[PDB]
């Protein structure tokens, strides 16, 4: 590896990537002993134990480019489970803010990245583990969390302009528009590594939350992520 | 419609879709009181009782462009739940024939249909209800039938070759092939129906030497459709 | 084969392939001695002779992928030259129901069964074979039947939407709109079979049943006299 | 127009289209009482009468973006008939140098020109007028000349590489290979003009300027009896 | 070379293309004993001397195609270095009739030509010599030649229709639009060329009211000659 | 915005984009009384003064998704001049470590990101500001530094496998691979801002040096850099 500069053994099989440096070090709290395992171009990297098991807390940072680089060296060093914590922009009304999001299914626009890991232009499934994801599910339920099911889009440029925005994606299936999904998903698929997904809801795009409520979210959300990777 | 010809209320709420109009009209002896309401341009509809429930068992034929007019018409004569019953091809070595695939998504090439439904190029998730995938699931478990579970090609072109077509599909995560699941949850994805799918596995490009004989088949056949039926009408 | 489990030789080296099973066994009643020799997947083939030839008649149901499996089984059964007939709708104010369109191209969207077989995404010509079509022309010129000649497009969505599907494709070179030519055509190319087909327009997107049957019927034989022309 | 600087009315409604300027001029000299009605970048176009027809010969150079140019502005000058007539490379080893192919349809790689025009991917059937093809047919066997009918590769890189340009063509339905065709049918197609292709084959990437020679200008008059048909 | 029909030695190794063949012939009078070595197919060339130092000036037709054979076999005769001078029509409301553009890329709608060539769809960097571009300019500015620089559109259909034209291509970062240069520079990339372009502009698309002379254009042309002359022969 | 934090005139519009956290802070100090500007997400924008004028150094990540939302909010908050300044390798053998590439376009597999923002698949000219990068020659000559000029080829997929990868893009007039070039000088183009690029060559792929030899090279590239920013 060159980016992620922890040595094998610092890294977890089992391992919550996040795409913020500043979640992943907050996150790391709820671990039992939580150590720095890198920090090499701001990808945060924390072990520790949860439940009698080691696991890791990865920084992805934002797109598909930088998660593909992350995931690739953390599976180089042991990794081959994933589950992806983020935020989310929902395309549907009726999901509030502080709510989460189980990914069945990302997405996305052809070209670029999976143009070269795929070898050509073919629309493959862009899904995660069904076992891990079900498992995402009785978690969220055990935690009385409100959750939807669904899948999102994948969008790889934020500012782009596109009037019919929420319409198309929502109409085309899609409940919510991050960023990293497809790449993991698919990438996931290729190498062999069980993904899945989990997402807090923090704006709506199709119709408010304070900051406290918002991290009270994002943290009671962690601890059930934190539960089915050790489960 | 004009290629299913039904009057009002002769469709169901929940369906079961076929490819083979056979197999449709072989499955729909396993309902009370069925009643062929269909048999234009050979697409064979049965609408008929099960567990006390009303249920309809309907042809597809073969290809995307065939199922999508048959759910494009079914849902208009009222359909909303489709569940496609098929068989298909393992593209893993530890699969063998007779067992079940429950599919999780669908790989494909795009063009086509595709894109004059969605007027882009877009690789939208082409995916399966959630919740229903999971009632087949336990359902499958349930009747203690031997099944997988994953991700499936759809292939438009049955007959093209292609020397690495085992190696290039099952490593992308996809563990069987067949050519109708893409458009169904596609398809209903946009729509708004509940779909899924479950495959018999009758052969295994992994492993081109096994097979399976008419009477272990079609007994595989009837099985999974009980089940199948059971999350229907549940 | 799977899927047309006909005896080899028991399918005619000349077919002609519509896509509804009930045509395919109502125009059956225009051979000689007519015998089913396959009804499985509801594709229905009867073999028979017209003139001094032996002849079948095929189903390959809806779609390109449906008809391109139907069109390679029947060629490793001993079928080389294919005439398809079929219904659609006309692209164009000037057409009649009834009347019928010989076609000379298909424009299709590139897709995923061109793709497989092309390996690529090369425009392909998609036509039919030139000497097949010409005798067509002549066929349904003896019988006095009228014919326009152009090109068709092949949708793979009949319910897809689309505002302008009318102008854009009529400006495109199209007279009407069908959903199996472009497979047939570019198969054909590939594979080296004769391929043609004719059309009866039962639908004008521009502007009785004994009307169509007839036609139907009138169609069937000028098809025929071409097969065992 | 700001390329073929003819005053309107100066170019025939029927036009025999040819690439080099050369040719344009040598095949003149079959026209009555020829006139050069422009030679503006080099666009030699040639204006006279064959039988008791007004007809031009108009030059295009290579490739479809010059042979687009050219006819649009023949056409804002009255033109709606085109028969093009070149030199061909066959792609199929049964046909002989000197002999001729007419061209039933052009197959393409998806590109700028047709994406321009077209306004996205859509492979639209690219094919010749059908009455002006047999026409042609007919001439060139009224005249006794050996032809062969089917499609043509339309190559935009006469130099590009591909170890395997024969057999990929050859496989896809074309037996020769030249670089205006597929623009000239399908621009027509949207234009609403007639328009048709003869090609000499000048070689064989399968397999005397005198045998080619009398072979070109056999096959322009052949050519000019079909416009003047 | 089945094109240009030239013997051995009679192209030089800098090479000043044009698409109209009476330019070419109209240039090659500011040569020195100007020969001319081919006129097979129309495509005029003239090799002659320039400040004691020996060019050829050689006539390309219009669109990507036709260039391409043109640079083909002009390389193939001994050229290998080309600086296209051509017609174009600016994009931009502030450049007026006469200028001149020194081009730094092309745009272009991918297919046809570049992808038989990059064998596959990638959009490669269609860039002229960084080096002889800047001499150009160095050029240009030394005979007081008002001039822009920026990126030009190489449109294969002059005559196509879009309501929507020069905004697109302007607000795409180009200031101009012409037919060759997206196939000179991406072509000479691959092959090893030098090459480079600067373009008189004969129209203006963002103001298509204004309009230049026969000979007020063609003084124009000889002007921007002389530059691009000093450039390839310094 | 809402990645990078920085309230509007915190953010110069000369900037210096570099992909490294660790780079921009080690660089500020080649500024006069350097100012963290901002932290969020792990972009650490700096801000000081150089040659009598304003520049911030910013951090833009891995990936044209990422690089591409800095430059989106950068802008918002006043930048409009960027020169990215990053390490990468070369695609030929004549260049050595150590030595840098000036880059004059970026090639680049279609989709994704470009999709969005062009609105279809054209290949735009994705090249940077003529006037800015002569400039930026002009420097590294003044300063007798060793420079390669030509285009690079702006990878999506580090760890995708491509067998011909060196042959490939070299043929194709790419003197050295990179992964954020198309997306800054495209995207430039469009918003109207005046980018150019500098690389450090850390790798020859097609055919070595020490940690400090490489930061020293670093070291002068940069000042080169910021001459011409302040030129």
């Amino acid at each position: 590896p060159v980016h992620i500069l922890a040595k094998k053994g610092e890294v977890a099989e089992r391992v919550l990537v996040v795409g913020d440096p500043g979640r992943a070090r907050l996150l790391s709290t709820l671990l039992q002993n939580p150590k720095l395992t890198n920090e090499n171009r701001g990808f945060l990297v924390y072990t520790g134990k949860y439940n009698g098991e080691t696991v890791s807390i990865a920084t992805h940072g934002i797109g598909g480019p930088s998660i593909a680089i992350v995931l690739e060296e953390l599976a180089m060093l042991g990794a081959n489970v994933f589950i992806r914590y983020g935020t989310t922009g929902a395309l549907v009304p009726y999901i509030n803010l502080g709510e989460y999001i189980i990914v069945t299914g990302a997405s996305y626009n052809q070209g670029g990245l999976f143009y070269q890991y795929l070898r050509d232009n073919a629309c493959v499934a862009s899904t995660p583990d069904f076992e891990l994801t079900n498992k995402l599910v009785t978690s969220f339920s055990k935690r009385n969390l409100k959750y939807y099911v669904g899948n999102v889009f994948s969008s790889d440029a934020f500012y782009a302009e596109d009037e019919e925005f929420v319409k198309k994606w929502s109409s085309r299936g899609n409940i919510a528009v991050e960023m990293e999904c497809a790449t993991l998903f698919t990438l996931s698929k290729v190498k062999g590594w069980k993904s899945a997904t989990v997402l807090v809801v923090s704006d709506n795009l199709a119709k408010w939350i304070t900051k406290e409520e918002l991290e009270k979210s994002v943290m009671d959300g962690a601890k059930a992520v934190l539960d089915t990777l050790t489960s």
